[PDB]
């Protein structure tokens, strides 16, 4: 009883943990997909997905929720089932289901990172910027300097394809890496909004998140439930079309 | 070169014929279906299909495009590239990609059909109802005197699912059955705005739909391109985690 069933997004299953307007799947022993709804009238919910890790001694985040009362949420649920502190969050581009509920973050004095280009972005997007600018390599490699105390999370920039600023997320010792919006799933009949995409780019920037990410089985994204890696092949083909 | 690429509905493929903002895509010798696109900002666009059938000298509707003015450009498309006239509309219920061009008919001088309940609920939608109103029998079947010349189209009302409203239609003479936004795509993750559904009997009427029509091999619908009997089944799956 009292289910949210998205228009848009993964619909619940077993095992998965309603929590106020939010729900929560465990993926692995200490890391967790978070789920929040938009109400959009005469449409109905899109769902977003992001990740929540635990890694020895404290939380990450990956990705806020689509505003900040969701967010806030979110870190209540951590508060109340892992207890730990939350050492950082990390966006993964500058649109709402992304970055709608940085202020949340903020007035609990979580250290925010996101791609400088993502914080430059922010403003003309609505959101508001994180504390902290990610810069990377010419191989797509975030700049450790950049990502200071971040431990298995390891970010990488596959170039530009759902946004010009799109990153993606691997978590060492674990099978999960997080594609965001990047990545649509296997049986995906669309690449979503492509208003700001990278048509001729998108393709290569799929793969090479696959070459980033060898040893993940389990690809998490925005807007379906965790697949296998097909989700990344799927992309990468239907992104061959557009160009 | 200059294609709309929807958020959400099929992309383009050789053959479609683009026209202003719409897309027709022959089905058949004397089948189209006409695709219309609504802007939804930070969303992209939505696309929404129906049909245009020709019946020896005169063309038959099922469903408007989005706006009036979308409506009116069908209506110059079949005008000039069919070179025959509409001799009647049938809309599938009362929602804005079904029924929200409707004026753009009534002021071309067309007749509409819809479900009677359509017709009640579409003030309440702000949709502009049908001139006539079909009834159904008790196993779904339209009232023959409700629904005079209707040449090849073959109207099924299959129950509440999508709304309470929904209703179908099967092009005789044809390997081809019309599902609106009852029936979703083989690979959907959702079912689309549950809103108005009735969840409950969702499953039902969606094989319903597929035991009225039960030789139509090519399957169409409101927001994916023509699919196989396999968007029925798996329509009903998930309808079937809905109760
Ligand atoms: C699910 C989407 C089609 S919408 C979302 C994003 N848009 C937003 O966050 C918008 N603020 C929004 C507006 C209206 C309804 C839903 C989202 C985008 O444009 O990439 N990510 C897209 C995607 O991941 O392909
Ligand atoms: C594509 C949809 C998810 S929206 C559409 C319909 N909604 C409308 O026509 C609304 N007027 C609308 C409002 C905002 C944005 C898009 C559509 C509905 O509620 O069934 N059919 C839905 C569906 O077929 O599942
Ligand atoms: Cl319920
Ligand atoms: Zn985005
Ligand atoms: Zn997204
Ligand atoms: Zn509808
Ligand atoms: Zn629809």
């Amino acid at each position: 009883m009292g289910e949210i069933r998205p228009t848009i997004g993964q619909q619940m299953e077993t095992g998965d943990q309603r929590f106020g307007d939010l729900v929560f799947r465990q993926l692995a022993p200490n890391v967790w997909q978070h789920t929040s709804y938009l109400d959009m009238p005469g449409f109905g919910a899109v769902a977003s997905n992001g990740l929540i890790v635990r890694d020895g001694g404290r939380v990450l985040v990956v990705d806020t929720a689509w505003t900040d009362d969701q967010t806030a949420q979110i870190l209540n649920w951590i508060k109340q089932e892992i207890n730990l502190p939350v050492a950082l969050a990390v966006v993964t581009h500058a649109h709402q289901d992304k970055m709608g509920g940085m202020d949340a973050l903020h007035a609990a004095g979580i250290a925010t990172y996101a791609n400088a280009l993502s914080n430059q972005l922010a403003p003309q997007e609505g959101m508001v910027a994180a504390q902290h600018s990610l810069t990377f390599a010419a191989n797509g490699w975030v700049e450790p300097a950049t990502a200071p105390n971040f431990g298995p999370l390891k970010v990488f920039y596959p170039g530009p394809g759902h946004t010009s600023d799109n990153i993606t997320v691997g978590i060492d010792g674990t099978d999960i890496a997080f594609g965001g919006c990047l990545i649509k799933d296997s049986k995906a009949k669309s690449l979503g909004n492509l208003g700001d995409a990278d048509t001729e780019h998108y393709a290569a920037s799929a793969r090479a998140f696959g070459a980033a990410f060898p040893k993940a089985s389990m690809i998490v994204m925005s807007h379906s439930a965790p697949d296998s890696r097909a989700a990344i092949t799927h992309t990468a083909r239907m992104a061959d079309k557009l160009r």
